[PDB]
């Protein structure tokens, strides 16, 4: 019972909204849950869905990893730390993938949702794998603004874990493209302070993390023992007041309780 408390004191603590799934990677089935159909904005969450969207691309042959695409420093949003970088080179699939996800970079992010034709084509994507729940409707950073009860840009616990799970060893990717996914996940390098810092040495983690207005911050993540992931965490938190370090900390707890009881 000691994780689900810390979602429930961690919501009592952020004065706001916890959505909570423990996923077995195997069964697909939920261990534990907490508002597992409440709506939270996905943030950069989002990414990883995205570069699903592309892989299914490339294994069909609409795209290719090595492709390259030039673009603009007006094509640059806020938060352009990789692709600020290439403007004279330009940056491959592959390359603005690896800035989205490891990186958190949302001009790779809104480069990538032209290359599969917006917000609506992710969505599209997402309703055809199975999933009738999340949503896409705009782009960075504007998918952010976390307007209280606004189903744009948002997923939920329950339909993120299971799409996450389907992505990662479901039958929709060939196994070079879900290698590749969990490859750029297991190479996040913004999400240090969330579920890595309760991360036991030997532990395998792959995870994208978000942070969005009004208090959004959220993880997902595959982790196991025995550097083999064998469970799925998602964690949202939308409404909050708090600092980004004590949302941080929260989410860290979360993790260090799953890890402590797994
Ligand atoms: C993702 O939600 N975002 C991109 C960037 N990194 O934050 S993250 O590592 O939690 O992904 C900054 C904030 C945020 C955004 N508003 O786009």
């Amino acid at each position: 019972p000691e994780t689900l408390v810390k979602v429930k004191d961690a919501e009592d603590q952020l004065g706001a909204r916890v959505g909570y799934i423990e996923l077995d990677l195997n069964s697909g089935k939920i261990l534990e849950s907490f508002r597992p159909e409440e709506r939270f904005p996905m943030m950069s969450t989002f990414k990883v869905l995205l570069c699903g969207a592309v892989l299914s691309r490339v294994d069909a042959g609409q795209e290719q990893l090595g492709r390259r695409i030039h673009y603009s420093q007006n094509d640059l949003v806020e938060y352009s730390p990789v692709t600020e970088k290439h403007l004279t080179d330009g940056m491959t699939v592959r390359e603005l993938c690896s800035a989205a996800i490891t990186m958190s970079d949302n001009t790779a992010a809104n480069l990538l949702l032209t290359t599969i034709g917006g917000p609506k084509e992710l969505t599209a994507f997402l309703h055809n794998m199975g999933d009738h729940v999340t949503r896409l409707d705009r782009w960075e950073p504007e998918l952010n603004e976390a307007i209280p009860n606004d189903e744009r840009d948002t997923t939920t616990p329950a339909a993120m874990a299971t799409t996450l799970r389907k992505l990662l060893t479901g039958e929709l990717l060939t196994l070079a493209s879900r290698q590749q996914l969990i490859d750029w996940m297991e190479a996040d390098k913004v999400a240090g302070p969330l579920l890595r810092s309760a991360l036991p040495a030997g532990w395998f983690i792959a995870d994208k993390s978000g942070a969005g207005e009004r208090g959004s911050r959220g993880i997902i993540a595959a982790l196991g023992p025995d550097g083999k992931p064998s469970r799925i965490v998602v964690i949202y938190t939308t409404g909050s007041q708090a600092t980004m370090d004590e949302r941080n900390r929260q989410i860290a707890e979360i993790g260090a309780s799953l890890i402590k009881h797994w």
